[PDB]
């Protein structure tokens, strides 16, 4: 899987980025068994002020996680994984859970390529 | 919902970003009744020249809106909402509608978390 | 279609970006018939160090291609296109295939607008 993590520039220090990536990676392995080396966390930084909520410009605290998964997991597992990411990213980033959004999209494994190989 | 808005750096001034975010937020609530605070507009700026169309490098005028939605709306409502975003973003950014692309993706509410809470 | 191409800043020279964009555009048309002008390649650059794999911070070599397509192609064509993108991006960027990830998402044409008009 690939987790696109949308954050404001400099909101996360290198060690906070590492903590967040580890927290997402460990969530994605503890619950599903997805091996460590399969989890990509890709931080997309933008200047603070580029996020609007209800048309109101935000500071730099919002985090949006868009997880891109292969189809086939149960709704229970996906809901548990999403909640685990909220909780563990909240801790690793020192950010209130209310600032964290997490969406999971899914695709057939047959149209997903990782490390230049098709997914099982 | 989350609207990822892919624009060139400095193509939108702070007031143009606010107008675009308002136009997208107002389209969404005016057609589905999603509360204001539920609409995130997330601007992703890149240097001009990073967009290619048919392999031809573009200037800074392209706008691509990727809307990430809960499943369950009718094809008619989604089409109306996409068309409204084209029109109102065209006005708010004073940019030809031919430069505006809008795709909607959908996911089960059960794998979507906003403000650290699951969606209905 | 829109291909979002996530790369590290300055990993691709302007001529390498053009080559990658051409390679993706040519894959898309040569396999499906998608007309030249219909293919948008949108490069999203981030500082090297913003990609983590298995929690390990990466250099600037990863490439992730997120293709956004209209529904309706066969699984065979989609897999052929993804494999073709891996191969031709590998050459055009002179980058090991093992650094290239390619995911395809699909949506109904009825909720996709290109050049300010709805898709067939």
């Amino acid at each position: 899987p690939v987790y696109m993590v949308y954050v404001s520039q400099d909101r996360l220090t290198p060690s906070a980025k590492h903590a967040v990536a580890k927290a997402i990676t460990d969530a994605a392995r503890g619950l599903t068994g997805t091996q460590h080396f399969l989890a990509q966390v890709n931080f997309q930084e933008q200047p603070a002020g580029n996020v609007f909520l209800g048309g109101v410009q935000q500071g730099g605290d919002t985090i949006f996680v868009h997880g891109l998964h292969r189809e086939g997991r149960s709704a229970d597992l996906k809901g548990q994984l999403a909640q685990r990411i909220v909780d563990d990213v909240s801790v690793a980033a020192e950010i209130d859970r209310k600032h964290i959004w997490v969406y999971f999209g899914e695709m057939p494994a047959q149209q997903m390529v990782e490390y230049g190989r098709f997914l099982p």
